[PDB]
């Protein structure tokens, strides 16, 4: 089997991407944030604290003839931005782009933190990291991809995120029309539960490539590109007036600037992030200070190849027995 679904930016900045997902019988379609940095499929629901729901579409398990409460199971997750959610668990039928999994764990939110409530466009998360990170207790559950793997034509999914435009998640096949040149594959460590890999270096604009190993994760659920402080300083030094602002929480730059590109290495191959992809707009409405899309990971503990980086590429998440990642230009 295969599936193919369009993913759409939630706003004019590409702050996140939503993909429609069918849950239950008859189908209830919710717009979920596909997140290769986590491993829980959770949804706003009829069980979510009413004051914490503000415009989202909810899953109502009592209206699904295939929903079954997973007795005694609970979940609770917190994300790198400090947001969090928790609740109970159903199994139900879940379909993405024509690919169906029966008995998928659908984690129903009882509580969500303020940033989820305040974002009316995201109805939940669909985790695509390794199932070892799944938070369901006392019986850990498998991701949608893990459940689908046996049935897929090939044990892979691909992320093709757009810049200010829709893109595609495909399951079970590699669309050879969706990228240019060749896909360069690179090793993955699953030890932390992430799609963790090592970039071979970077360049700023037209500058020379610096060969240096940068360990990090491919994370579709993180908006920005978080890299070591040395790398980030080298980037922003090429933008007149750019500075790190402790009050804002990162590098800012004059909105009048034209930003340089940023290149990262995948083996001997190179992925170029155009400068425009690094502009996240005014720090507050009407400000002439703009927020940068490349930020320091120094306070995180891990480097993160988030959407800023991934949307410059066609990315293969190869879930074979020994997983690998593939990157191509597009
Ligand atoms: C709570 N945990 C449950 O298991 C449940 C079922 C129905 C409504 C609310 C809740
Ligand atoms: N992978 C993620 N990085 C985040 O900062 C985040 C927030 C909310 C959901 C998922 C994610």
């Amino acid at each position: 089997s295969t599936g193919s679904a369009t993913t759409t930016p939630i706003d004019s900045l590409d702050d996140a991407y939503i993909t429609p997902v069918q849950i239950g019988t008859p189908a209830q379609t919710l717009n979920l944030d596909f997140d290769t940095g986590s491993s829980d499929l959770w949804v706003f629901s009829s069980e979510t604290t009413a004051s914490e729901v503000d415009g989202q579409t909810i899953y109502t398990p009592s209206k699904s003839t295939t929903a079954k409460l997973l007795s005694g199971a609970t979940w609770s997750i917190s994300y790198g931005d400090g947001s969090s959610s928790s609740g109970d668990v159903y199994t139900d039928t879940v379909s993405v782009g024509g690919l169906t999994v029966t008995g998928q764990a659908v984690e129903s939110a009882k509580k969500v933190s303020s940033s989820f409530t305040e974002d009316s466009t995201i109805d939940g998360l669909l985790g695509l990291a390794f199932s070892t990170l799944n938070t369901v207790s006392p019986t850990q559950q498998k991701t949608f991809f893990d459940n689908a793997k046996a049935s897929l034509d090939s044990p892979v999914f691909t992320a093709d995120l757009g810049y200010h435009a829709p893109g595609t998640y495909n399951f079970g096949f590699i669309d050879t029309t969706a990228y240019t040149g060749s896909i360069t594959y690179t090793a993955v460590s699953t030890k932390q539960g992430f799609w963790e890999w090592t970039s071979t270096g970077y360049a700023v604009g037209s500058g020379t490539f610096k060969s240096t190993s940068i360990d990090g994760i491919a994370d579709t659920g993180t908006t920005l590109l978080y890299l070591p402080a040395t790398v980030v300083s080298a980037y922003w030094a090429q933008v007149s007036g750019a500075k790190s602002s402790s009050s804002v929480g990162g590098y800012v730059f004059p909105c009048s600037a034209t930003l340089p590109s940023f290149t990262f290495g995948v083996g001997s191959a190179r992925i170029v992030i155009p400068g425009d992809y690094i502009d996240f707009g005014p720090i507050s409405t009407g400000s002439s200070s703009c927020f940068g899309g490349i930020q320091s990971s120094a306070g995180i503990g891990i480097n993160i190849f988030g959407d800023v980086a991934l949307k410059a590429a066609f990315v293969v998440f190869n879930g074979a027995t020994t997983p690998t990642l593939g990157f191509a230009s597009k």
